[PDB]
C-alpha cells in the first residue's frame, strides 16, 4: 500500500507510485527521473498516464518499452495544466532528465516535489523565486551534518588530471569506470576528452546513452572495446578479481589499468581532503573511489531549505526508523529558528 509521502493531497496525483498497483483514485503517475527505486513497477503492460520529462520518456519508450500512447513528456521552465491542475517541471541537478515538481493545487496551495536533487545556488533563480511554497517533499539522503563531499567540478579536476598522468607515463594502461545506472556520466566522458578517446561500452549501455540527448554523442561514445581505451563496465566488476579478467579480454594490448569507482558518500571523507585520496593497488592494477554524489550534502540541502522557507517539510529518504525520523526533525527545527520563518 502506497505511503502518504507519495501521494498529493487535493489531487488525482502520486510521485514514483508504480510499485503498488492501481492506486485508489490517481488520474495520473508523475516519474521524477528513471531510476529502478523510483520507476520499480513500470513495465510494457503500464495503461495509465504517465508525466514526465522528455528523457525521462526516451528510457520509457526505448528500454521498459512502455507504449508511447500512455507517455506525457512536459517541457521544463513552462506552466503546464494536467487534468486540470497547473504544473511546473524544474531541473533537479540529478541524472539526465531527473525533475522537481511544482503543483499549483485548485485551493490555492503550491507543493514542491524535490524528486532525488542535488541543491543548488541556481535554484535559487528558476520559477521557484516567483511564489510562496507552503509543503516540501524533500529529498534527505544526506541530512546529516557529517555528510560533507567536494563540488562535482573538484571531484572531476582529480579524475582527468589522475588518468592524464597515468597514461602519459605509461601508453599501454586502460582506464575502466564503473555504472550501473544513469547518471555521473561526466565522469567518464571527461577523462575521455582529456585522451582524445572515445568511451567504449556493451550494446546496452550505448543504447541507454543513445536516450539522453547529450549534444554530440555519436562523437564520444562507441561499442568498439578495440578502438577506445576508456572503458565502462559495470559496478559489480570493478574489483581487482573482475579487471584481471577484463584484462585478459583486451588480447595483450595493455599491461596496467587504472579505474574509477564513483560512489556516493565514504566515511573516508570525514577526515581527507580530495587532493588526497589514494588508490587500492593490486599489481598492475588500481582502483580509486571518488565521491561524485548527485545528492545534496548537509549544507546544501540547508540552504535551499532556509532559502525556500516551507511551511512544513516532509521527508522522502530515510524514513523508515523512528531515530532517522527524530534526527531529521531536530535539524529541520534547528534551520527554522536559525533563520526566522
Ligand atoms: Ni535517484
Amino acid at each position: 500500500t502506497c505511503p502518504f509521502y507519495k501521494k498529493i493531497p487535493g489531487t488525482g496525483f502520486t510521485v514514483d507510485a508504480f510499485q503498488y498497483g492501481v492506486v485508489e483514485g490517481c488520474t495520473a503517475y508523475f516519474l521524477t527521473h528513471f531510476h529502478s527505486d523510483h520507476y520499480a513497477g513500470l513495465s510494457k503492460h503500464f495503461t495509465f498516464p504517465v508525466y514526465c520529462s522528455e528523457i525521462t520518456g526516451n528510457l520509457l519508450k526505448n528500454k521498459l518499452h512502455v507504449q508511447e500512447q500512455y507517455i506525457h513528456p512536459l517541457p521544463l521552465d513552462t506552466e503546464c495544466i494536467v487534468n486540470g491542475v497547473k504544473v511546473v517541471l524544474l531541473d533537479a541537478n540529478h541524472c539526465p532528465g531527473a525533475v522537481m515538481i511544482l503543483f499549483y493545487l485548485p485551493n490555492g496551495t503550491v507543493i514542491l516535489h524535490t524528486g532525488d536533487f542535488r541543491a543548488d545556488p541556481s535554484m535559487e533563480r528558476s520559477l521557484l523565486a516567483d511564489q510562496k511554497v507552503h509543503m516540501l517533499y524533500l529529498d534527505t539522503t544526506y541530512c546529516s551534518p557529517e555528510y560533507t563531499f567536494p563540488s562535482q567540478q573538484e571531484v572531476i579536476r582529480f579524475a582527468i588530471n589522475t588518468a592524464f598522468e597515468a597514461v602519459t607515463l605509461n601508453p599501454h594502461a586502460l582506464v575502466v569506470c564503473g555504472t550501473y545506472s544513469i547518471g555521473k556520466e561526466k565522469v567518464f566522458l571527461a577523462i575521455a576528452d582529456v585522451l582524445g578517446s572515445k568511451v567504449g561500452m556493451s550494446q546496452e549501455k550505448y543504447k541507454t546513452l543513445q536516450c539522453l540527448n547529450i549534444p554530440e554523442i555519436n562523437s564520444l561514445i562507441t561499442t568498439d572495446m578495440c578502438s577506445s581505451l576508456v572503458h565502462l563496465l559495470p559496478m559489480m566488476q570493478i574489483n581487482f578479481k573482475g579487471l584481471q579478467s577484463h584484462l585478459k579480454k583486451c588480447g595483450g594490448k595493455y599491461n596496467q589499468i587504472l579505474a574509477f569507482r564513483p560512489t556516493g558518500w565514504t566515511h573516508s571523507n570525514k577526515f581527507t581532503r580530495i587532493a588526497d585520496v589514494i588508490p587500492q593497488t593490486k599489481g598492475n592494477i588500481s582502483i580509486y573511489g571518488i565521491p561524485y554524489s548527485e545528492h545534496s550534502s548537509y549544507l546544501e540541502m540547508k540552504r535551499f531549505v532556509q532559502w525556500l522557507k516551507p511551511q512544513k517539510i516532509i521527508p522522502t529518504v530515510n524514513v523508515g526508523t523512528w531515530k532517522s525520523r527524530s534526527t531529521m526533525e531536530k535539524y529541520f527545527r534547528e534551520w527554522k529558528l536559525e533563520a526566522g520563518y
